[PDB]
């Protein structure tokens, strides 16, 4: 372990997947040590404690200096914290993004893609000052079908993240890649745009197709996303399922 | 020349295990009222999945069989339809006191799945206990109770509330029905009947239909009832996408 890699992750499936990859690839990583941390802002990180992860604060000046001093590479695997410029500028940082940059950069890309029909998939990219913005190292589109909810597309994106990590984790550690730029401008969706979508307008006029697309975009297993307000301020949450039958 | 200080036979025809099982128990609990009444239970011949009814020891009857009609007219003083899948012929309803337990509020959305139609057309729903004539869900109202429909109700939500009201009416009125302790004034309000083919038509979604999100949500919640395959759209290659919606009140 001459080379120290930090995995900062708030996503148990990806953490579990990477730990297994490194275990079965011990020959490729004999001179590499991997530490795993979850991010300070995580509001239920108990599941990640089970896999030996402990909190790190990527916006603490103390932790940034320690990371910069100790680690050759930081991998963000759905890290809930924005890396400060002092981290991304002073150590090689690579993000695993559950969108196809530069389309629907930011929050819950597949929700926006079900509605706006822009591509989705996984992008592994160098991390710069801005969010889901740096040089593309590896990316792979995943198709969307008319019977998909957010959950269906998200599970598909996660299987593509895992496929790219299986093929490219060592490439990422040993910098065996080519930095690529998109010719397209793309777009960003923030947490406030998602809150916007969630507030249903029952008076909104449109096609059943558009309304079904909105509701399937906002349907994600047990999450309470799409709602309208009753007069008394109570909420009605709406979920939709779509099931293909040959 | 001296008074000592004969058996009524009631036939219950039913294709609904919850009702049958509930009525069987209700008879036991009112057994002090039914010293001289015996209840026989049968399910409909056309019943495609009778298993759970055969497990309660019910056997089939065919209300369109000349022979079965003769046996009923021969043997029973009263027939009660409790969610019976078969239409009674004129030869049964005209010759025997027949009473239907209907999960709608007559005369509104008579016929199939009344709460599905009510969620959409805002007509009332509930339970109606009525005399059976030759027409469907049409004879004189004996007892009925409306149940509310909420914005956040599916078909399943309204149906369960109707089932509770049906059980409440039977608790209060099963003896009353048997012993004709009721009033039976005719209504000249015809209302509206929905057939099975009207339900099947609602089920075929038009993705191009323009409306409010409210009206689209109301249609999909009306057509959502547990795991039933109701609402669908047709794909070019003939396949179907089934659509279900849930609505959950959170205070
Ligand atoms: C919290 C929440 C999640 N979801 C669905 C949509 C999400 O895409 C999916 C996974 O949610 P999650 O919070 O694990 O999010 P992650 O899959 O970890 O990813 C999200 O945060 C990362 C820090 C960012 N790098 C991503 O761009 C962002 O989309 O679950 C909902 O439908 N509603 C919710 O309230
Ligand atoms: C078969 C079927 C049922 N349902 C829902 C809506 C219904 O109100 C509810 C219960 O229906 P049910 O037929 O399973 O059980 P019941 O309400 O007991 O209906 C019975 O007595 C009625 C007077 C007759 N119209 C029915 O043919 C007979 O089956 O289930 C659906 O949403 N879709 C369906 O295809
Ligand atoms: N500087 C930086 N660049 C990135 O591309 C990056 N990628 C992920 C994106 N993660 C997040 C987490 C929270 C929010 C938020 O808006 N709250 C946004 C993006 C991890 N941090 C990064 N930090
Ligand atoms: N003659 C008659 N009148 C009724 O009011 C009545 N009520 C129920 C309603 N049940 C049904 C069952 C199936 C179909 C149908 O096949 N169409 C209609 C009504 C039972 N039979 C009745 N039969
Ligand atoms: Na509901």
């Amino acid at each position: 372990h001459m080379m120290h890699v930090l995995i900062v992750s708030d996503n148990k499936p990806l953490v579990s997947f990477i730990q297994n990859l490194v275990a079965v690839n011990a020959d490729k990583f004999q001179s590499v040590t991997f530490d795993y941390r979850y991010s300070a802002i995580n509001k239920n990180p108990a599941s990640l404690i089970s896999l030996g992860l402990t909190s790190i604060n990527v916006k603490s000046e103390k932790d940034v200096a320690h990371i910069v001093e100790h680690y050759e590479l930081v991998v963000s695997a759905h890290c809930k914290q924005i890396f400060p410029s002092e981290l991304v500028n002073n150590v090689r940082c690579i993000n695993i993004h559950p969108g196809l940059n530069p389309h629907n950069r930011g929050w819950f890309p597949q929700v926006f893609s079900i509605i706006n029909k822009k591509p989705v998939g996984c992008t592994i990219h160098l991390m710069n000052e801005e969010i889901d913005d740096g040089a593309i190292l590896f990316q792979k589109e995943v198709p969307i079908f008319e019977w998909d909810t957010s959950l269906n597309v998200y599970e598909r994106v996660q299987q593509t993240e895992m496929d790219l990590l299986k093929d490219h984790l060592a490439d990422l550690v040993f910098a065996n890649y080519q930095q690529k730029l998109s010719y397209e401008k793309g777009n960003y969706n923030g947490i406030s745009d998602f809150k916007a979508l969630c507030k249903l307008n029952l008076d909104h006029i449109g096609t059943l197709r558009d309304h079904i697309d909105l509701l399937r975009a906002l349907s994600h297993g047990d999450f309470n996303n799409a709602y309208y307000l009753r007069p008394d301020g109570s909420k009605v949450y709406i979920r939709l399922s779509a099931e293909l039958v040959k």
